[PDB]
């Protein structure tokens, strides 16, 4: 009974992936860049086990088989098994892992309401657990291609730090893979604050939504042909140079560009709501107050706001943010009562007069998720499977 | 004491004017198309008087002079006076109207909260009253150029029915003028329903807003170069052919395109709110229910919704609209208690199950303005000036 467990992180895109040019190979219309979030805060734990003939690939909450609990993945698994076969077919001293069925047990701690690509994360973790179990030799980038075909943006979750999903120029997509722009150590100070907005209406899924934008948004043409390719270079540069001002401006403009193409689809696609829009308003108010860009917002396919900032400006940012959402839960995790009061005091003792605090905004915000840039998939000794049987 | 009075209408654009390529001559980045609304419902009444030396161009609520109660207009007035001079300089039998100062009295009945280009309307009426007073010979289209320099889209208010503002290819803008695509008689059945949404926040003015979009929206480039020129032809065609389905789809898509470029500006510009978005949602719900396009929404620089529909489908549309906003004022003007009940009954007796009525939507809607396509500037015997003195 061979086993392997891993923890994988979620990532929030700053240069958005939205639209596929090939739905079979999961090839995108443009490249995307994302920031990997710490697994000390958010993570998926996936244990994979395989042994002499217990049978037929299974999942577990204690039950369910493998086919449509995906079903596009069995193909990716066979891809992995084939790579493992390539191996043993070069050494009879190695077990026939590739011929045995898999036992998979996964779980995460992602707060329900939050967005967080739970599927992308799940697929990356699954692909990592398996790549470990089979002790595959190929690079993470080559392996990411399998995560891509499996569930697209999951490919970016195989790296820590700042990750790019290069769109690729080939029809077979051997060059559409994830590549690391810089690891978390090349820019440790990046922090993130997720504001979970009470999504009081059901939004269009990313899957259907993006296909509708590809098929109907005329402005979308300009986004993939001119806007993204250009922003990709500017953002990658901003990152290698640790230039927050540029990183932030490009991140806010691309969030708005993505939603703009949503609005330009037909029927129009709305993800942000009046709360989302008020949060954006305050961000600009906050940067204007300090005379410099200390915060950057970005929105995915929903109303939740992700605010990126540098650790050094945390107190300057939270003087507003905590004053605006001091009642929402999620703060007492990273801050003590005293630290939080320090925030209140900094606001109270500031010469801020530009606008009045909105005490209502807080009622449409359910949670605050504080975290920061982090590393990639991490093998662990923790496990959800009995090394003896297979839980 | 020579006098002349006119009534001019407002118009709602279906192909949006947003962005100037020349701020001095008021030349646009793209052409625009609008539908002129009946003056039996909405109108501006402007009386112009001029006589032997009473002095210095004035306005009146009983007071104010002329310069910055505009001030870009004195230049347009001199343009008119010059054309009038061209005249008399060909006949000494004609009075020296062009040398005497003007007395202007204007007023309208546009409900406060509603959007309705109150300035565009006002300038068109002023330009008409004056063109009448001077009994100018030039075509309405040539005269519209003066309305354009005066206040841009005001040029489209000089025609009734379906009006185009051709962008022009000349730097002096002698070809950037208003042209009628079809008069109200070429398609009498077009009706409009304005839903005044409680604008509970102050929005960016059209002036500043569009300059910000021109200067910062990258998707805006695709809108003026490819999107509008193409939609202009398709919409003009739809109109000459009385093709509502195409007219409606193009009108909804261009409303969304315009706002999409607003969202793509930086900082982002938000005009529509969650109410605007819910109204749009119901429109699609309503067209889907009937299997055909019976309603088209469009939004200007604010959250108010303009719903275009054909008279023949009024009962089919209002079965929903009146059921959704039966408490809002504005209905008892065009409908009797019985007619309104007929609407309720049609909904109640329909097999509509797709969604549940939203009884909350109504609280964010302040008024309903019912009207229809109408004619252009109309000279009248009504007047706000004493033909003897000059009120």
């Amino acid at each position: 009974v061979y086993t392997a467990s891993v923890t994988a992180p979620v990532n929030i895109a700053t240069l958005k992936y939205w639209g596929k040019r090939d739905t079979k190979l999961n090839l995108p219309t443009n490249s995307s860049i994302s920031v990997t979030l710490s697994q000390d805060d958010l993570r998926t734990l996936t244990s994979a086990a395989t042994a002499p003939e217990f049978e037929r690939d299974t999942l577990w909450l204690n039950g369910e088989p493998h086919s449509i609990d995906n079903e596009r993945t069995q193909n990716c698994l066979r891809d992995l098994r084939q790579l493992r076969k390539e191996m043993e077919s070069k050494d009879a001293s190695l077990p026939t892992l590739s011929q045995w069925k898999l036992h998979i047990v996964s779980e995460n701690n992602f707060p329900t309401a939050a967005g967080l690509a739970s599927s992308a994360a799940g697929f990356a973790a699954l692909v990592s657990a398996i790549a470990k179990l089979y002790q595959l030799p190929q690079s993470t980038s080559e392996i990411s291609r399998i995560a891509r075909k499996g569930s697209g943006s999951a490919c970016r979750s195989l790296f820590g730090g700042y990750v790019a999903w290069e769109m690729g120029k080939a029809e077979d997509g051997h060059d559409s893979m994830a590549v690391q722009i810089a690891d978390s150590s090349d820019w440790p100070q990046m922090k993130a604050c997720v504001l979970v907005v009470s999504d009081i209406k059901k939004d269009v899924s990313s899957t259907q939504g993006m296909q509708l934008t590809v098929a109907t948004s005329e402005l979308f043409k300009e986004r993939i042909e001119h806007v993204v390719p250009k922003r990709f270079e500017v953002m990658r540069k901003a990152i290698v140079e640790k230039d927050f001002a540029t990183f932030a401006k490009e991140t806010m403009m691309d969030s708005n560009s993505f939603h703009a193409t949503c609005l330009d689809s037909f029927p129009p696609i709305f993800y942000m709501n009046d709360t989302s829009k008020r949060i954006i308003s305050w961000c600009h108010t906050i940067n204007q107050f300090y005379g410099e860009t200390i915060v950057a917002y970005t929105f995915d396919a929903g109303p939740n706001a992700v605010l990126y900032y540098l650790a050094e400006n945390e107190s300057k940012l939270f003087a507003f943010i905590y004053k605006l959402f001091g009642s929402v839960p999620g703060w007492d995790k990273k801050f003590t009562t005293e630290q939080l009061e320090a925030f209140n005091h900094q606001f109270e003792s500031s010469n801020f007069t530009a606008r009045e605090l909105d005490l209502e905004l807080q009622k449409d915000v359910a949670r605050v998720i504080l975290t920061q840039v982090g590393s990639g998939p991490q093998e662990t000794n923790e496990s959800l499977i009995d090394a003896k049987t297979g839980l």
